[PDB]
RNA sequence: GGCCCGGGGCGGUUCGAUUCCGCCCUGGGCCA
């Protein structure tokens, strides 16, 4: 239908209902409650203060104000205890430094220590500036934050919201900056359809301009850019989805994607269509972090990838899948089999002295001169894709991540054929080859 | 801890490497 339309109704999946919201602010107030009982000094930050988080993730962000000159174990010490005394069930986790998580009447909480500070620039970690961001926000994104939300809602559904590394989308602050920056939903979308990978977005000036790679500037800090973790393709994907939403709008574009379990018989079928080689590396998932795995499997993913072009196999495309227990680098080749026999390239005619040496070496064929150079016939040490990555990753498993990599020299296997469409795959699989249906 | 980027002290491969494939420091960024 028509834009306006579409939107109206959108709403209902990108706003908290009454009763979410009721039970976060009971939630909310409770908290206050048991702070000043104990007479903390703290600030309610995040998504959650400023009311702009998507239906269905209620969580209450509370960030601690300690003195600057403060030590930083101090924080650590005092900032669980406190946690530890506020939250009916706590539970420590990580991010640069130690902070403490938990419930309080049913809803998801965290408590994170952080310097009260003055002037932006004696920040000493990201939470410090957490404080700032909120406050230079807070004024200006009263009365939109129902845009903020179908922002939120449409990037979520296409998979591209937050961003940690295991999706390289935008963080929620971006969001707001960039509502902030165009009015609303609709003009944020309108907009994208021309930003490029030069784009650079300044609020703080109001100004776009051409930069040097995609550069949303914080409001806060000139130099830190609020979009640096996000991917190039999903920039991409970005703004293609907005040139289809706004040429052909649809509720569908704050859905999510069903799943689509293909059938394993289907899929044998396609890959037979394909004529081409698939196969996975398996290993056991290093217990890690997703910040950590994640960018990990991309090298690994990668390093085996390169190997195979170089190693004329003609990779189509790699992918990658960790579960609870394993992990999986997926690759296509359009390469099944390759000759054993391959011409490497020898010194021209003229020189004497490199041609002696280049014919001096111990060969199964002779070699022979084409276009004024020397040239050699040679034998490869394996002739299908699976074959050079079981060389490879056995004599390669570092430099495939720190982790990844050890995980790897103690056990891996290569998966093909049948066996393969058995595993927990195939999604990937499918998304990888472009099947569709 | 990890990943990316930008610099400095070594092997294997190759007729031939700073330049391919990799292993040991220094500064930046990212999840923060």
């Amino acid at each position: 239908m028509k834009v306006e339309e579409i939107l109206e109704k959108a709403l209902e999946l990108v706003i908290p209902d009454e009763e979410e919201v009721r039970k976060g602010r009971e939630a909310e107030e409770e908290l206050r409650r048991r702070l000043d009982e104990l007479g903390v000094e703290y600030v309610f930050v995040g998504s959650y203060a400023r009311n702009t988080w998507l239906k269905g993730s209620l969580e209450i962000d509370v960030f601690l104000l300690f003195p600057e000159e403060f030590s930083k174990e101090e924080l650590r010490e005092r900032g669980l205890e406190i946690g530890k005394a506020v939250l009916d069930s706590y539970e420590i986790r990580y991010a640069e430094h130690p902070y403490v998580h938990g419930v309080v009447k049913g809803v998801e909480v965290d408590v994170v220590p952080c310097y009260k500070l003055k002037e932006p620039k004696n920040i000493k970690s990201a939470v410090d500036r957490t404080p700032f961001h909120h406050k230079w926000l807070e004024g200006r994104i009263k009365g939109k934050e129902n845009e903020v939300r179908l922002l939120k809602g449409f990037l979520k559904a296409n998979g591209i919201y937050g961003a940690e590394y295991k999706v390289r989308g935008f963080s929620g602050y971006l969001c707001e900056l960039l509502i902030v920056f165009y009015g609303s939903f609709l003009e944020t979308v309108k907009n994208a359809r021309r930003w490029t990978r030069r784009t650079v977005i300044d609020v703080a000036k109001g100004e776009v301009r051409k930069g040097e790679e995609f550069f949303v500037v914080d409001p806060v800090d000139e130099k830190r850019n609020v979009a640096a973790n996000l991917s190039l393709d999903n920039l991409a994907r970005f703004v293609h989805l907005c040139r289809e939403f706004m040429e052909a709008p649809s509720l569908g574009f704050f859905k999510p994607k069903h799943p689509l379990e293909i059938e394993p018989e289907r899929l044998r079928k396609i890959v037979e269509e394909r004529g081409t080689a698939v196969f996975a590396v398996k290993f056991r998932k290093p217990d890690i972090v997703d910040d950590n795995l994640y960018p990990q499997l991309e090298r690994a993913s990668r390093k085996i990838f390169e190997f195979l072009e170089r190693e004329n196999f003609m990779p189509l495309r790699s992918a990658f899948k960790a579960s609870e227990e394993f992990c999986y680098l997926l690759f296509e080749c359009q390469i099944k089999e390759i000759s054993r026999v391959f011409r490497r390239m020898g010194p021209q005619f003229e020189d004497e002295r490199n041609v002696k040496k280049f014919l001096s070496r111990n060969r199964a064929f002779r070699p022979f001169i084409e276009n004024g150079r020397w040239w050699a016939f040679e034998m490869r040490k394996f002739t299908t894709p699976e074959e050079g990555v079981r060389s490879y990753a056995s004599t390669h498993w570092h430099t495939l991540g720190k982790n990844v990599g050890e995980s790897i020299r103690e056990y891996f296997e290569i998966i093909s054929g049948e066996k393969l469409f058995k595993e927990p795959v195939t999604a990937e699989l499918c998304e990888m080859m472009g099947v569709k249906d």
